[PDB]
């Protein structure tokens, strides 16, 4: 598991559960290619996504669908989405992210 | 000024200056067309992006140049960019200040709307 | 103005207005006396708290009521306060922005020191 | 485990490691008497702070010393500590912080 994604909630002091993420790689003529997806578990994490053969070095786009998180928790947001772009590089990277309705944090944990 | 983008420096304490700062706003084919663009300030700030009159409804994508900064400070960071992408003006004209507070691994963004 | 703090809301997108904001400053004796407080204005911010002649090096603590803040607009929040402490002055005067950014169950601050 | 913290290093991208952090619960003439201590690990993470039986209902301080862990990386460092106050209300408290030179995040994951 070379990438995971964990995302928590701001408002209610909580993992941010069943929030829908996508990965996608830049592709050659700069547009972005779906590459993986799935949805935060109870924890707030999201495992599996990819594999290391699969992860090769690229520039990855991590898209976590926060307007339909705070929707179905009945308020209204700012954001369409968050939006996490980075380059891996030749390692773990964890994707984490804090969410506010105005407003996010993230950061990268790469051991 | 509708649009305004703040940006701050959590290692060094000070605005972040010389910022590059790209606006896209989604066209009705769904592709991201080029809307405004400049760079911050002394202060952090950028200021003069568009104008009441062309920043109509719709979703923008605010492309803050985090990466181009660090570079240039000698610095190699993690992200490419910081993107923020929210709807603007759905009910009527707002003013709108995006801020962004960066660190080589990390940013946190806020947005402060006003009537 | 050395000293200023500027606080944001989180979930509203907005400054946060009516905070109060109490500072204090470590004595010879290690406690926390009393230094400066007030409240921030309709934009967020609270200036007025001390001049450049009372404010000496030290080591200073900006305390953010934050569960204040929350309360007063019907939420039950995770903090007491938001508390900000450090070394000032300490090569010659600066001039402090202190800001934070509030959620009913998290915070971010930062500081921007200039000269 | 009642109560957990976490730090985590958002210059380096990797957890915090060998921060010390104390703990402190409100005593009745409003001082702050020592509760728990202990130094982040590998991960970042601090467990077995305290039980349940010792953890309370009360106002607690949690005071990670950033200082030192700036300098000890050679960095040059704004705040003396980060602090976090808070009321424990009778659920697993997590206590997370995001580490800058002169800014640092933090939350509570409350399960
Ligand atoms: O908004 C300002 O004018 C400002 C001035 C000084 C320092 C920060 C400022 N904003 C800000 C933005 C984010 Cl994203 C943040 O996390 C925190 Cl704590 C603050
Ligand atoms: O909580 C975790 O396990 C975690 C793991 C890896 C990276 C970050 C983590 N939490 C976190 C905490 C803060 Cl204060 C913050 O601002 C952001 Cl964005 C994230």
């Amino acid at each position: 598991c070379p990438l995971m994604v964990k995302v928590l909630d701001a408002v209610r002091g909580s993992p941010a559960i069943n929030v829908a993420v996508h990965v996608f790689r830049k592709a050659a003529d700069d547009t972005w290619e779906p590459f993986a997806s799935g949805k935060t578990s109870e924890s707030g994490e999201l495992h599996g996504l990819t594999t290391e053969e699969e992860f090769v070095e690229g520039i990855y786009k991590v898209e976590i669908d926060t307007k339909s998180y705070w929707k179905a928790l009945g308020i209204s947001p700012f954001h369409e989405h968050a939006e996490v772009v980075f380059t891996a590089n030749d390692r773990r990277y964890t994707i984490a992210a804090l969410l506010s309705p105005y407003s996010y944090s993230t950061t990268a944990v790469v051991t």
